[PDB]
């Protein structure tokens, strides 16, 4: 099958690409593996497949770290992405959230049955699977569990069968047969309990997805819209039905070439102790811990040599901020336009953290709404802040046409140039705040509410009468023709 | 003589370093030199050594680029700097900004006047030169004038003698025999200035000496204390008297081997079109001008085959970032800490366009202080933004002991994920703006007040109990014996 809907053909992409170190010696999942994954992210090296795992037994499990981390080059810097999506590995991020965003104004091409596939090719029951004997990764030394699910994608569906939400939120290993995790507002997996938790019969039946394909990985760390299946948006935006098998003992229904597969129950009722744990801003506050969400495994399932994909997220740059950042801006981006307002481009800094998200402005329709830099802060920060797409994003950055948002260079110039302090901002107290950012969650102040703003990059005559300065640089301070003749005898008058 | 005391030695240096390239064909100071310029400074090439300058006429002039900008390499980055000082060119900028404050308390060491030097090789008088037919650079394309004074060294003196101020102000060619320029509040060639038109009697005796003592330079570009004459502060730094020669139509004194000389006077009642030009925020706003200083040149003096020094300056990086920020920076170090803050490290990030400047706290000594945020921020922003030391910065970033303030990544990351927008900073209206950053003079506010803030990137136990987390990085979240068997190991394994 293709690289984009099936994820061991995904590795052989890797391999192929000369994007993979296959390590064929032990290695402990007790910290060395997310280690050397860790160093890998902070360096944009190739991605490790742990062939040889301390503790794997009867096929559970090789660990493939990094899956959607950053490449070395700048041409192909987003190339294990471009693999996740069938596109050119020298896609630009613009052509990868276009991509992301396409099924949006598609029908959806809903998912096709079929009898069985690769992920039934073993199975353990409730008597023979203890989830503490598996080789779970130990990801960083003050995690408070072996976080067993980084890149998998959980899947839920509302109790009157209409919506089946695939996402991806973090869990760790409780007891032999039980997962704890995050399940918070407003995220859908949260919605979805909500909904079973008001009907008060039954545990939400669920699963739990691990190497599912690609494109699926990506649309479950994308904020599309309440109520929109994940699996209908895939099939749109690959141009095909994925191919879903059901649950032996639910009736959900998981990707065929997934290579592991927990199948189970959310329960309504029962919480349990989660955290810490490294998370993607950067930090790790040992021992706090706090009651979570509580799932209970009845099977797992899983491929011949199976295969766990693992996010060693922390500092840049990891799934966290390629993913998390770059999806959200993507409906950010989509969310504005809806809205009229005149945003052309969005992107989530790295260089914050992906804290920020970066808007670029058609200023030739900005000027004929004839506004003002407090009125027009105010209108994009009450659709973004008050809109789950903007949960994760704590500052907006207004910018004219002249800066490409794909650049944190670029954005950080703008910023700290065009927006000044106060004057040109506004601060939104009154919006649901993301508590994971030490900030607000650790922080001086409510952890789940405010701490955001909207900077205005924009210069004044970008309202009215258009941009009235040139940068001082080398493209935009020298004419065509001595540009050209510098460059054509920069290497003659002996420069590198 | 060394190179941190004779230009002209400087330049030798520079080559031997391997860190010029001599451009002997005919290039154009119009546009061409500083295009070339421009782009090294964009790309971290070479000094440019323009030996054949079209229009150079009896021995005026030569044009040095680039000279305090950076080295492609991390480990000389600041190569070109450390050469201004006799320091190695491996120098960290904290060496270097340690060096440049160390004369702080030392008594001055006076200069030594002797009978002649280099620079009075060659003389012109009022009827020899015209200043538009010397080969003066058009440094931007929109610039309003040719910029001759870009490097050099303005020298004026307090009416009553006692203080000798050396500064960088910028100035253009606005006829034969006359300069216009910027001269404002609170920079001392402005201070001194007002003293001379409060005595109403005469107009300022001035001299502006290019391709000065690289050391001179760096103490020409920083905010050492008012009434301090930069002379013996150069002098204690460098260990050794300076040693000047007296101009020849006024009784200010000049270094001795000063390239180019100019002798005249700054008008206490005149002034004329200065401006626009292309500036240390990456801006040009084209046919800005405003009525500036004026200065009227009498006598130039110059060596044999003089050189005149040139910052192409704009985005980054260029004297303007590296001098500008990071020695303004130094003062506000030294600054706080005779304030009783306990402040150990401070620099003007580059990628703030140095509109910022990152503290680093001594975070033991913070705790003992049993504050607050929003009293500390207070404090610190009041001491800093009410002083000609704070002038350029408009934003402190305040960070722990884990944040290398030198590391503009770092201070990103503490920036990004410690400091709640609005309830971890106060903002500054009533303190002095600086006109220059586009927000302020073409903004939406009072161009010569406000704009300022404070930025509190302590987190909360800092001002407590001490740092709650670890890092999720590789550094912090895994053992010693690990990290170096992963090190040891990266090779073997495959990785790059
Ligand atoms: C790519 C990726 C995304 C997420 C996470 C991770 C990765 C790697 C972890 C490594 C596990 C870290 C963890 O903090 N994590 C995570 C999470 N969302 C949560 O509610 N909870 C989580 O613990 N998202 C983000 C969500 O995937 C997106 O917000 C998505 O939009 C949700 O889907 P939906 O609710 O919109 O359907
Ligand atoms: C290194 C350097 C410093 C400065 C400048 C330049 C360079 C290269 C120009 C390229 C010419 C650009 C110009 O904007 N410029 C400049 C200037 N100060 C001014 O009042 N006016 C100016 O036009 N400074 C900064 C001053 O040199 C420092 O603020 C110094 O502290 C002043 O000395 P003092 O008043 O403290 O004695
Ligand atoms: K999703
Ligand atoms: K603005
Ligand atoms: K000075
Ligand atoms: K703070
Ligand atoms: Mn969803
Ligand atoms: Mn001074």
């Amino acid at each position: 099958q293709p690289a984009h809907l099936c994820f061991r053909s995904f590795v052989e992409a890797l391999k192929v690409d000369n994007d993979l170190v296959e390590i064929n010696t032990p290695i402990d999942p007790n910290l060395e593996a997310a280690a050397i994954t860790r160093r890998v992210c902070e360096t944009n090296d190739k991605a490790p497949l742990f062939n040889n795992l301390i503790g794997m037994k009867n096929g559970l499990f090789r660990i493939l770290g990094a899956p959607g981390s950053l490449r070395k080059s700048s041409a192909d810097r987003y190339g294990r992405l471009a693999r996740h999506l069938a596109l050119p590995p020298t896609a630009s991020m613009r052509e990868i959230l276009d991509k992301m965003l396409s099924a949006s104004d598609m029908p959806p091409i809903p998912p096709t049955i079929v009898p069985t596939g690769p992920c039934k090719e073993n199975s353990l029951d409730d008597s023979e699977f203890d989830l503490t004997e598996l080789p779970v990764p130990l990801i960083h030394k003050s995690d408070g569990g072996k976080y067993i699910q980084t890149y998998g994608m959980h899947i839920v569906q509302s109790p009157d069968g209409t919506w089946t939400n695939w996402s991806i939120a973090r869990a760790m290993v409780h007891d032999k047969n039980h997962l704890t995790g995050l399940v918070i507002p407003p995220q859908h997996i949260w919605q979805i309990h909500q909904m079973w938790k008001k009907e008060g019969r039954s545990d939400v039946p669920w699963a739990l997805a691990f190497g599912v394909p690609p494109a699926a990985i990506m649309a479950s760390s994308m904020p599309i819209p309440d109520g929109v299946t994940e699996a209908g948006y895939v099939g749109a935006m690959t141009g095909s039905s994925l191919e879903l098998v059901k649950c032996d003992t639910n009736d959900l229904y998981v990707p065929a070439t997934s290579e592991i597969v927990l199948e189970g129950t959310l329960s309504i009722s029962e919480t349990g102790p989660d955290g810490p744990f490294g998370e993607m801003h950067g930090y790790i506050f040992p021992g706090d811990t706090h009651l979570g969400a509580k799932y209970k495994v009845n099977r797992i399932t899983y491929r011949n040599n199976a295969i766990m994909p693992m996010s060693s997220c922390g500092r840049l740059t990891d799934e966290t901020h390629t993913m998390i950042g770059s999806l959200a801006a993507a409906e950010i981006r989509k969310l504005c336009q809806q809205n009229d307002l005149p945003i052309t481009d969005a992107f989530a800094p790295f260089e914050s953290q992906v804290t920020w998200v970066a808007l670029r402005v058609d200023t030739e329709k900005l000027r004929a709404m004839k506004t003002t830099s407090e009125g027009f802060r105010k209108r994009v920060g009450d659709v973004v802040f008050n809109h789950k797409a903007g949960y994760t994003i704590h500052r907006l950055v207004l910018v004219g046409d002249d800066i490409d948002v794909y650049e944190g260079k670029d954005v950080l110039w703008a910023f700290s140039t065009r927006c000044r302090p106060g004057m040109d901002e506004t601060l939104f107290e009154d919006v649901r705040g993301f508590p994971l950012i030490p900030y607000m969650g650790h922080g001086n102040g409510p952890a789940h509410r405010g701490g955001k703003v909207v900077s205005d990059a924009l210069m004044p005559t970008e309202y009215t009468t258009g941009r009235n300065w040139e940068a001082a640089d080398f493209n935009q301070s020298y004419p065509e023709d001595l540009k050209q003749k510098v460059l054509d005898n920069w290497t003659k008058m002996g420069f590198s």
